[PDB]
C-alpha cells in the first residue's frame, strides 16, 4: 500500500483505490495502473521533473529502502493477475529488486523528488509506474 500527496491530489495504484478515491476522482488510467483523487488538505511531495535512471525505493515486505538502477518508462507486458488480464502496461520502469504482493504504492525517489510508485513484481524484478510526465500534478 501507499500514496503520493502533491498539492490537492492523492496518487495511488488504480487497482488499490478505495471507495473514497472513486467518490472524489480526478483522473485514472487502467493502462498505467494509476488513479488520482482530490484531497481537502494540501500535500507536500515534490514530483521529479527529470530523466534520472537511479533512485531509492521503499519495499514494505522487507521494511527497507533500496538503491536501484531502473529503465526508462516503456510499454511492458505484464502477466495476468486478479486485478488485470495479461496486457501491456504503459509508462512502466523496471529494476532488479524485491517486490511481492503488498509492496504496491511504495515510493521511488531520485535527487529531484518522487519518480513513481511500485506497481508490478515477479521474477526478481520490481516495476514502477512513472508519474514524472504528469505535469498537471504541479498545478490547479
Ligand atoms: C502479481 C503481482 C503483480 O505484479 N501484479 C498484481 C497487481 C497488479 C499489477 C499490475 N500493475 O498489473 C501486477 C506481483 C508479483 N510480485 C512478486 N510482486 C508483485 C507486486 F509487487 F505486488 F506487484
Ligand atoms: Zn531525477
Amino acid at each position: 500500500s501507499g500514496a503520493i500527496y502533491v498539492g490537492n491530489y492523492r496518487v495511488v495504484n488504480r487497482h488499490l483505490a478505495t471507495h473514497n478515491d472513486w467518490a472524489n476522482l480526478v483522473w485514472e488510467d487502467s493502462s498505467r495502473d494509476l488513479l488520482v483523487s482530490s484531497t481537502t488538505a494540501q500535500g507536500c511531495d515534490t514530483i521529479a521533473r527529470c530523466d534520472c535512471q537511479t533512485g531509492v525505493y521503499y519495499c514494505s515486505s522487507r521494511r527497507k529502502h533500496y538503491p536501484v538502477s531502473f529503465s526508462k518508462p516503456s510499454l511492458i507486458f505484464v502477466e495476468a493477475s486478479e486485478y488485470y488480464p495479461a496486457r501491456y502496461q504503459s509508462h512502466l520502469m523496471l529494476a532488479v529488486g524485491h517486490s511481492e504482493p503488498g509492496d504496491c504504492g511504495g515510493i521511488l525517489r531520485c535527487q529531484h523528488g518522487v519518480v513513481g510508485i511500485v506497481s508490478t513484481g515477479g521474477n526478481g524484478l520490481v516495476g514502477f509506474a512513472d508519474v514524472r510526465d504528469l505535469l498537471w500534478l504541479d498545478e490547479e
